[PDB]
């Protein structure tokens, strides 16, 4: 795309141009895109949740909803505040099941301040229904859409249904080219605050004068550069991951399982999942709260015979996200589950999804799947 | 000026993040370095590695930015803050003081090299030391700074680096956190990246952070890292030639003996003599205090910014914050004289000694 050219253009007028050019264009991409009206650009998506969850008024302490089969990043911000974490599991969806969020809200003694929503591998979750029982029980509604920005539901841009929304834009491998994140939200006072807090908290004197402590979580202009870049391609992008999607379904539809997207949902597909030996009566065994411990998952045999074949042929693939409620860093944690975000681990794997990718190589890939699992 | 040739080349496809830790190891001669996307980032992660909890004492200077404090506010620690001396650091014999005075034994110290000048190394060193205190040292604008020929940031146990400034919103960014136990920095290389157990799936046995810095920028600071020395000679240059035009109105005071600043930022004080150092010792319980600049600094920033030049107050005090209300101080009355008296004048390498001239001959003129 254009990242050379304007980070040409930030170096190049750096001396004269208006201050964090960039950075202004980048979150104005966002809010023409989302239709949020408030956006504000930050190293990370985590540190986008952590500004959420502070401003939200989140203590140590407080109880903090999230969902289980998630990425650690999503709930770390939990942990920072001191607060505490109560993990539910997952629907058909890849997303917080409605009926397990119910009963973890109802047998809360304490009431939870808020609920940090993953749309996973950016699936829409059951909106409709999450943002009613938010509204009814006074819960702030965090959308964690780092993996989900393209991704629609009812033709709004997920991100857009809580009183905060979050993005990311880079994938997350240990170390990525770019980096960065975009908080947008519905009151524009609060995210004026995190705008405050994202550059230490420094009132508006000729020296520097603080009441507050703040951290350095504001994006650079040279990242915002490559974040306006990223957004002119967004669309396409979105339509190319969605037709490799399709693809993979169409070559391996025979033995893995493509879980439908929400009934009028777009789902931006940015990384493309399946399941083998899977039938949706498999769904939903169990429904029953814990206090975590660590334990770990085993993989279906050809799940892990595809990954190591596939490792041979130069391909990488991956298992799913590995659930919170088996994790050692939160051991003691409450937990609902209903057992599908463990099952969706041992059957579940994750597709090479760049959209550089041809039709061909899709194919090629899923010609070395069907060799593996026969 | 390489960083477009860096950022052309990781396009076209970590390569960067490494050379750019390398650079810093090559410079400095520390053993371990890791790079972060800031250095409160890398100030914070010290911190935990080193072992401070909720409640723990951690010392700090007091004349220093508030980005080089805010962590130990993250770890809910109780800070504790030092006044200076005449190298713009925190004093020695306060710092004995708050040691002996202090309730429970403090686990780490936070020394900040204001404006590039190496502090009391050999004394800070040892005190730290024969007290079992973690010296962890804040060279965020001390890069290319030295006491008896050793780089600044690798006398503690942890040392950080920042690149850009500290402007609202900076074109690159990132920081750096060296040290001299590998096991330590490669803990922190592990809470860098979300605490993610080496396999195949996440696994996770504690919590961390998404603090590594991306490739790009690391292009960045390699670039930055290659013309450093040439930028701190220029840097020191520029220091000389503003002694040299406004010596007999402004004070510029020595570095210590047998040291280098890297004088990152230009600074001095108007109608300023030593005698009136250590003048009001004391250590208080914080509360917000304005201090009022000195007439002729008040007017001088005023002249020079109608005439299109950008000068700045020093740093304003923690001790005299809000946010550490109640907090503990112990003080000299330096840090606060400093800010009534000092100005922080424009130090861009780019400029020529005739530009340095010009700006001397409006500030001449401006204090009559
Ligand atoms: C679902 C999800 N939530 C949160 C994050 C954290 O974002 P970041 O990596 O930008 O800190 C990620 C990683 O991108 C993610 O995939
Ligand atoms: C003296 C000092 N300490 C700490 C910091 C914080 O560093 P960063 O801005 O890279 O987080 C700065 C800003 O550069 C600084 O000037």
């Amino acid at each position: 795309g254009n990242e050379l050219k304007y980070i040409e253009e930030v170096f190049k007028s750096n001396y004269i141009a208006p201050l964090g050019e960039f950075v202004n264009r980048f979150e104005q991409s966002v809010k023409d895109y989302s239709k949020s009206e408030n956006a504000l650009a930050l190293n990370s998506a985590t540190a986008a949740l952590h500004l959420a969850l502070r401003v939200a008024g989140v203590k140590q302490d407080d109880i903090v909803l999230a969902s289980s089969f998630t990425f650690i990043a999503s709930v770390a911000p939990i942990c920072y505040l001191k607060a505490k974490p109560v993990f539910i599991d997952c629907d058909e969806t890849y997303n917080i099941d409605v009926d397990l969020l119910k009963l973890a809200i109802k047998e809360c003694e304490k009431k939870p301040k808020a609920l940090i929503l993953t749309h996973l591998y950016g699936n829409a979750a059951k909106m409709d229904e999450i943002v009613e029982i938010c509204k009814e029980n006074d819960i702030v509604l965090i959308e964690d859409a780092a993996e989900a920005l393209g991704s629609f539901y009812k033709n709004k841009a997920l991100g857009t249904f809580g009183e905060f929304g979050v993005y990311s834009y880079n994938g997350n491998k240990i170390i990525t080219t770019s980096g960065g994140g975009m908080l947008i939200g519905k009151n524009k006072e609060k995210i004026e605050k995190a705008r405050f807090y994202s550059t230490q908290a420094r009132e508006n004197c000729l020296h520097y004068e603080h009441l507050d402590y703040g951290y350095n979580y504001r994006l650079s202009n040279v990242l915002g550069a490559i974040g306006v870049a990223q957004m002119e391609v967004l669309e396409q992008r979105v339509l190319k991951k969605r037709e490799i999607y399709e693809w993979y379904k169409e070559f391996l539809g025979e033995y893995f399982s493509f879980l439908d997207e929400l009934e009028n949902s777009r789902s931006n597909r940015w990384l493309s999942t399946a399941l083998i030996n899977f039938d949706k009566n498999e769904l939903n065994a169990c429904q029953k709260d814990i206090n975590i411990s660590q334990k770990n998952i085993t993989l279906h045999p050809k799940i892990s015979k595809l990954i190591e074949d596939l490792k041979n042929k130069q391909i990488e693939t991956r298992p799913l996200w590995k659930a919170m409620h088996t994790q050692e860093v939160f051991k003691g944690a409450k937990a609902y589950l209903n057992g599908n975000s463990e099952l969706f681990f041992q059957k579940g794997i994750c597709l090479p999804s760049g959209t550089a990718m041809s039709k061909d190589d899709v194919y090629e890939i899923s010609k070395l799947i069907l060799k593996s699992i026969k």
